[PDB]
């Protein structure tokens, strides 16, 4: 089966922690957009907001909503010990009802991009060197071996330019699949108006595939904002977000594993959410 879902943070746009009831309402609202629906959820961390290493409360919400989970461990900033502890506790506390929903586990999100020259200046925090990322991948594989998650596939999420950076080549060799992050909206060194969005997306995916050594490339993050500042030639608007949804999203949905960015984020700038904060009014026509 092909995964179709959304990316979800551990906090709300204002930075406050999300709890089980918040995740449950999101997962249910995503299902209620199309009656092959959005039934999957990608997370960036195993750790509940406001805690040191308590399992994120998205897990019990997903069990109740039967939501598929693409788990994430955050690998930058030296906190993998707590991520691994939370993963161990999640397996222990929630058992098979949890394991049965897990489609894969991503070790790190954009850690190689933050360890690049332009990524350093993004002020998104520190990154991780390829060798340490490989060691983290091996630690997670050891952690799930023998457990209910022993059949979950291990990947990593990063930008297409970090995948194509040949110094990062050994990371690919330790993964089961590659997670693609790419936004033509942010590619301001190119002619990145909405006019060129599909071309730029397709080109970046083909670049990632060229270094994937025949392993699957999942679309773990892309989207186009409805409001926000102009980036090069790219402008945020409901019309432009709609055009990107139609040109890039509709051909992916149900064909390539895809997690859109994102369901809802009112208050954030740029705002990438496709539904308003009532979790019912779409920002544009979502039919394909
Ligand atoms: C293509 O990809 C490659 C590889 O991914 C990428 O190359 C990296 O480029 C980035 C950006 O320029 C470099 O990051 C800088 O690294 C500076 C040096 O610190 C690093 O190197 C230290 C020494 O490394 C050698 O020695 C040790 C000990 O002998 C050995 O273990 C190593 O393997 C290596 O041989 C190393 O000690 C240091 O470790 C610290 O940081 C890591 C980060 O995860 C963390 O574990 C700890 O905090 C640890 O103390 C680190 O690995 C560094 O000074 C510099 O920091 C600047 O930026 C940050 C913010 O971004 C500021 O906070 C800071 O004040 C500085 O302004 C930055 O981190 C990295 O070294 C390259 N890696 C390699 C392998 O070459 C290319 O850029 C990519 N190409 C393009 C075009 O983007």
């Amino acid at each position: 089966a092909v995964s179709k879902g959304f990316n979800y943070g551990a906090t709300k746009a204002d930075g406050s922690s999300k709890y089980q009831a918040d995740f449950k309402k999101d997962f249910a609202a995503a299902k209620a957009l199309v009656e092959s629906g959005f039934t999957s959820a990608r997370l960036y961390t195993m750790i509940q907001g406001g805690t040191t290493n308590t399992p994120i409360e998205a897990i019990p919400a997903a069990i109740e909503e039967k939501t598929e989970l693409l788990l994430g461990l955050w690998a930058s900033g030296g906190n993998m010990d707590n991520e691994i502890a939370a993963l161990k506790s999640a397996i222990s506390q929630y058992g098979d009802d949890f394991a049965n929903l897990v489609v894969g586990i991503s070790v790190g999100s954009e850690d190689m991009y933050r360890n690049s020259v332009t990524g350093s200046k993004s002020n998104a925090g520190p990154g991780v060197e390829p060798e340490e990322l490989v060691s983290y991948i091996q630690q997670v594989r050891s952690t799930i071996a023998g457990t209910g998650l022993s059949d979950a596939s291990i990947g990593h999420v990063d930008t297409w330019d970090s995948w194509t950076n040949s110094s990062n080549s050994d990371v690919v060799n330790h993964l089961d699949w590659l997670g693609f992050d790419g936004y033509p909206y942010y590619q301001l060194t190119m002619e990145n108006g909405i006019e060129n969005a599909k071309k730029l997306f397709d080109e970046s995916v083909e670049k990632t595939k060229s270094v994937a050594n025949g392993k699957e490339v999942w679309i773990t993050e892309t989207g186009w904002p409805v409001t926000g500042p102009q980036e090069g030639d790219a402008t945020a608007s409901p019309a432009n977000a709609k055009t990107y949804w139609d040109e890039v999203g509709c051909p992916l949905f149900g064909n390539t594993n895809t997690w859109w960015y994102m369901l809802e984020d009112e208050g954030a700038s740029p705002s990438f959410g496709v539904v308003k904060s009532d979790l019912k009014t779409p920002q544009f026509d979502l039919s394909c």
